[PDB]
């Protein structure tokens, strides 16, 4: 009866098969809704201090001493204000997010939304609106997760199945209206957050019903808008597809590396506040005012990213400006990372990416002259390569892309290269960044419980 | 320890994540090689039979009597040679051939490649290049498992891990380079294929490395093509989606009763031929050859579908051909594929919907002339809407249909759509068509070991 019982369980299994409660449905439903309708509110206001913080620059735009300076003021004042929401209210709400409600669906370091929501809401709307080269997504994936269950208690709803659901869309309906990129929000919540170690509860149908909404709400908002946008660019011809694998082998083994830093420096950052709730909010305010100041002198180096990046190269700037922006940004990422404020590195790692790929084609194009190449394909193709070889989720990142640059004509190349930022990115031994650090954040959770 | 157990497995989990032996992926790569360059290779032939069977409607081009008969006659005699090598040598490669490699991941209904293949290959060959109504994943995926442990036994790898694996790419790398879709070929062995019930051991990376290669395959041969082709279409505007909810429902109710057919007339069909191997092999050659009939005279009824329709539909037909040709494929795809000739009915479901949706659109049009309305946005809404329904797997059709329609444009009424197909199709009580067909073909191989 080994083999023969088998049978008489799948066949009342496949029959039975694509079960989901209509109440998590409809509940679903509405926490794409609102975790959605929180996301644009969020996005919107981050907007806001920085037309602000940006309007102060032209009343006293007379001396630049003065100007110089409010910038770093207004910054590090917002920073402050940041690091501190963090720091006292809900140390939880601090770095990306990710990790964290990636952990909840493992069931550890449960969510308390009555603090982390407003918390990562107002502390990030701080911190982003700062100019900090933060992305989007920490704060809303969490702020996501955590609308997820407070609808979860408010309703009160049973079972492991509406438990992990339920947050699951919460947060994939973050990611989505995030980017307005349903097609990735989903494909995140089943190749990276969800518990990679045993077969899991999560409602596929749910999730999709959450990312809907999510991003009709980004729509009814932000009416006709694109975050990037990059015209279409050269096709990829058969006789150029290696140099896509070439790329992607960088990216591979950088991959890791990139990680030892954002993972091995959010270190050699805790060696300079101790844990003291105020010497952090004032490094803090430091790193965070040093970007306002970047936002004015060399803005390439500082904001979200993509802020105009991706675009301003996938066409033109010069081999050494790349160089340059590339590395100050690697710097100014993980500084503002890495210290521990609201945000994610997601968004950033995009930039970096496109810089890198950008600079990869650059060089190809000139000793290829015999391929008619155009820089910006290989720009493309690495835009999220960095998140392959770190994060590890190459679905995801591919699907990302595609999902918000709109060049299908490059989806072989797109993967070819992420596909092997994920291959010489484990024969060189790297982690999924976003694991790494529930790892850390874990393990240095138990040997506190002694 | 219950609760403080969990973590020190996590921690040592999470820090070891991602394994794959460089053996089952150097070893993948071989499997999308092969799996894709069989596919072309199967492909390219069956168009040479309709290239033939279309050269001989031209050498007796005089006479109607004679033309409309040697059209019946081509495909009736490979149609038989057909149902033949099926019935004869492998009665397993007779239908699609999804919900057999479905249940090989599962461990039942063993794989026999020494024999489906070249059965298969040319059964299907036979089929399909007769121009019956069947799509030629059923062939591909199958074809494409088969090749997968093919490889698996003459290299002899040993676990579960490489068994699973090297069998799902297999099948990706099939449905990817049948529709040169490779986002939609791993998405698929995901979110359908794969066992769903319990944790799984295949290794995604193995799967996107086959899917790659069988992919690179496809573009070595077919340069320069596209197997549908609409250009861009208008917008669609918030003020609309709803519309595209509305076609979901409808995909929705209609998607169960479609199956009830499909399913419960290759019952209305086995009493007629009772098992005979000839009588059976008869009715093929009956109903194939009525298709190479259909396939002179009104060849929106015939055909493997979007030969031409879902493009010469997204843009202008009467609402009434659609209507007629609505239903006559609506008969002539079951009959193909209940029958259980070689050939799934994943594309003619394309066809159909394309159909439907376009007719759907076609009112809308008229109705809200507010809205600015063109029905093509409503042929590729519902393009994949019927997967969505009948076999439903959303996910898979959304990215199918973009993956090679390239209107991202739509993504939403896409999803809105496709999602709304699997709700009406669950409050209506259906079943995942793929699955149905498992159980049938599993119960029905249970009360036979007595």
């Amino acid at each position: 009866q080994a083999a023969r019982l088998r049978r008489r369980q799948l066949i009342r299994q496949l029959l039975e098969r694509d079960k989901t409660p209509l109440a998590i449905l409809f509940m679903a439903a509405v926490v794409g809704t609102l975790v959605g309708l929180a996301a644009v509110a969020f996005d919107k206001g981050v907007a806001w201090l920085q037309n602000q913080r940006m309007g102060a620059l032209v009343h006293t735009a007379d001396n630049y001493p003065l100007l110089l300076t409010v910038a770093f003021l207004c910054s590090a004042v917002l920073a402050m204000f940041g690091y501190f929401l963090v720091r006292k209210y809900a140390p939880e709400a601090g770095g990306s997010g990710i990790p964290e409600i990636e952990g909840a669906l493992e069931d550890q370091r449960p969510v308390r939304w009555w603090r982390v929501l407003p918390v990562k809401f107002f502390g990030g709307l701080g911190t982003l609106g700062g100019g900090m080269v933060l992305g989007r997504e920490g704060p809303t994936v969490q702020i996501g997760g955590n609308i997820g269950r407070m609808v979860l208690d408010i309703f009160r709803l049973k079972g492991d199945e509406a438990r992990h659901t339920l947050l699951a869309t919460g947060a994939a309906a973050g990611l989505a209206a995030a980017f307005n990129a349903p097609l990735a929000g989903i494909l995140f919540i089943i190749e990276e957050m969800r518990p990679q170690f045993r077969y899991t509860l999560i409602s596929i149908k749910a999730v999709f019903i959450g990312v809907i909404m999510s991003t009709i709400m980004y729509r009814i908002f932000n009416h006709e808008v694109a975050l990037i946008d990059v015209g279409k660019l050269s096709d990829a011809p058969l006789n150029t597809l290696w140099l896509y694998l070439i790329l992607g082998i960088i990216f591979g083994i950088f991959g890791p590396i990139f990680n030892k830093w954002v993972l091995g420096m959010q270190d050699l950052l805790h060696r300079v506040h101790g844990g003291n709730i105020t010497k952090w909010v004032l490094m803090g305010g430091a790193i965070g005012g040093l970007c306002g100041l970047l936002g004015f002198v060399a803005p390439a180096t500082s904001g979200g990213g993509f802020n105009l990046i991706p675009i301003a190269t996938a066409g033109n700037f010069s081999m050494g400006m790349l160089v340059f922006i590339f590395v100050a940004r690697v710097i100014t990422t993980l500084l503002c990372f890495s210290s521990g404020a609201p945000g994610g590195i997601f968004a950033p790692m995009l930039a970096l990416g496109t810089v890198l790929g950008t600079a990869f084609g650059m060089v190809a194009v000139e000793l290829f002259p015999q391929y008619h190449l155009e820089a910006g394909t290989f720009a493309i193709a690495g835009m999220g390569a960095l998140l392959a070889a770190s994060i590890r989720a190459p679905l995801t990142g591919i699907i990302l892309v595609l999902e918000m640059t709109d060049n299908y004509q490059l989806i072989l190349p797109m993967i070819i290269t992420g596909l092997g930022a994920t291959l010489l990115a484990q024969f060189t031994g790297g982690k999924p960044l976003y694991s790494a650090i529930l790892a850390r954040t874990l393990a240095k959770q138990e040997a506190e419980q002694l």
